[PDB]
This record gives C-alpha cells, sequence and structure tokens, in this order.
C-alpha cells in the first residue's frame, strides 16, 4: 500500500450525489476535508479497472483536473478527490444559473478546461470521455476535467476514434470542439435529431454542426478547427487555450452581450 491509503475510519459519506457500477457521494475525510467519494459495488466491474482512474490521477496534478485525494483500494473500494461544490458543467449550464451565463464567461469556462487539457497534452496522456458531463464547476466559476475514461458517446467522439480505435490527443481536440457546442447552446446534446449512425454517416460525408444562435462566427471557426477530418490538423490545446484566454481583445473585440450569449 504505497502513500496514498486512507484508513476507512477517516472517511464519512453524507450526501449521495449520483448513483450507477457504485455511487459517489459527498463526504468528509480526516472529519475536517470536505471530499467527493467514489464507491465500486463489489463484484461489478474490475477491481483493477475501477482502480485505474486512481493509477492515473497519481501521476496527474494540476489545477484544472479534480485532485486525487485517497484511496482505500481493497474491496470495498472508496476513492476520495476534491470536492466540486457546483456540480457537473452539463446540469450546470442547463439548470437555473445557467440561464444567465453570457459568451465572456462561457469562454473563460472553455480557456479553463482547454487548460486542463494542455497539461494532458504536455504530459503525453489521453482522456478519451471529454465533454460537459466529465467537467466539474467549483466556486467562482472554476472548471475542471474529471472522469478520465483512460490515460497513455458517438456525438462527442473523433470520427477516427469511434471506427477505428484511434484515440489521440487530437481525438480529444475533437471533443473539445463539440464541448465548445454544449457551452454555447447551453447544454444542448450535439447533432439534435440525429441517432448516432446518421451522426457517424453525416460527419464522415463533410457535416459539421451549424454556428449556434448568437455564437460568434469566429468561435465556430474554431470549432471547425477542433473538427478537421486529418487529426493532425487540428489544433494543439495550448493554441486553444490561448486562443480563448485572449478572445475578447486579440479575436472579438468589439463583442456586445445579446438575448442569450
Ligand atoms: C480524483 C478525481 S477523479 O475524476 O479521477 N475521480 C472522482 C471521484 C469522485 C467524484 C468524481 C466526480 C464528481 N461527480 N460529481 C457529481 C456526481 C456530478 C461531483 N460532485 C462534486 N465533486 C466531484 N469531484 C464530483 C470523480
Amino acid at each position: 500500500k504505497d502513500a496514498w491509503e486512507i484508513p476507512r475510519e477517516s472517511l464519512r459519506l453524507e450526501v449521495k450525489l449520483g448513483q450507477g457500477f457504485g455511487e459517489v457521494w459527498m463526504g468528509t475525510w480526516n472529519g475536517t476535508t470536505r471530499v467527493a467519494i467514489k464507491t465500486l459495488k463489489p463484484g461489478t466491474m474490475s477491481p483493477e479497472a475501477f482502480l485505474q482512474e486512481a493509477q492515473v490521477m497519481k501521476k496527474l496534478r494540476h489545477e484544472k483536473l479534480v485532485q486525487l485525494y485517497a484511496v482505500v483500494s481493497e474491496e470495498p473500494i472508496y476513492i476520495v478527490c476534491e470536492y466540486m461544490s457546483k456540480g457537473s458543467l452539463l446540469d450546470f449550464l442547463k439548470g437555473e444559473m445557467g440561464k444567465y451565463l453570457r459568451l465572456p464567461q462561457l469562454v473563460d469556462m472553455a480557456a479553463q478546461i482547454a487548460s486542463g487539457m494542455a497539461y494532458v497534452e504536455r504530459m503525453n496522456y489521453v482522456h478519451r470521455d471529454l465533454r460537459a458531463a466529465n467537467i466539474l464547476v467549483g466556486e467562482n466559476l472554476v472548471c475542471k476535467v474529471a472522469d478520465f475514461g483512460l490515460a497513455r458517446p458517438i456525438k462527442w467522439t473523433a470520427p477516427e476514434a469511434a471506427l477505428y480505435g484511434r484515440f489521440t490527443i487530437k481525438s480529444d481536440v475533437w471533443s473539445f470542439g463539440i464541448l465548445l457546442t454544449e457551452l454555447t447552446t447551453k447544454g444542448r446534446v450535439p447533432y439534435p435529431g440525429m441517432v448516432n449512425r446518421e451522426v457517424l454517416d453525416q460527419v464522415e460525408r463533410g457535416y459539421r454542426m451549424p454556428c449556434p444562435p448568437e455564437c460568434p462566427e469566429s468561435l465556430h471557426d474554431l470549432m471547425c478547427q477542433c473538427w478537421r477530418k486529418d487529426p493532425e490538423e487540428r489544433p494543439t490545446f495550448e493554441y486553444l487555450q490561448a486562443f480563448l484566454e485572449d478572445y475578447f481583445t486579440s479575436t472579438e473585440p468589439q463583442y456586445q452581450p445579446g438575448e442569450n450569449l
């Protein structure tokens, strides 16, 4: 047992946040630290499989990645992570607080996410499941990447990844472009009214989502860059981070708030 093990008695599960595989709870660690806790229902997934999420988070540490705190690594297994007080970005966008978000806030959230993914990019990892349901929001609209699908949902997956299993940082870039549409539509499902197979077929034929209402063309253009057919033609996360951080000075200095963005 490495330095990450904690005593089972040091961990209190207070409120259940999600179910599934296992559960997610808000709780307390050492009676003083607010935390998020993921459980594994014994005999529903390989312990080695479930813990893989924790192996990755021991090596990846960055202010825009939900931080690993601790593990109880024998069945019943617990993974303890940083508590993110505002829940999933997806529920956030859809809910009462989403209503009032405007383009400056939404681009700043995108820049944060892009910053976490630039880190992942520098570390030579791959996320594989980047999307708004896997970003968590904290105090002051901080957004952090969570739920690594692995290390190194067809509507969010680059075509080369979905078809041939070629998952790379560049298929994450594609997913990020899709995440940008979730941000600018307040969390609507991408490709509205299309089923998975129609999406895959149309994306192959060069189909791409149009510019969302009130979203500047310059931001939709960035989405289009993330969606280039050739993976190696897509921008880096270092590029996306910089572009989004500088957006309101370098790209749309004339931005005026509208009804929804
Ligand atoms: C150590 C971070 S991790 O992504 O690898 N594992 C982990 C462990 C516990 C909880 C989460 C993600 C999560 N989900 N939710 C609700 C269900 C939307 C949370 N609320 C608050 N805080 C966190 N971390 C939440 C990830």
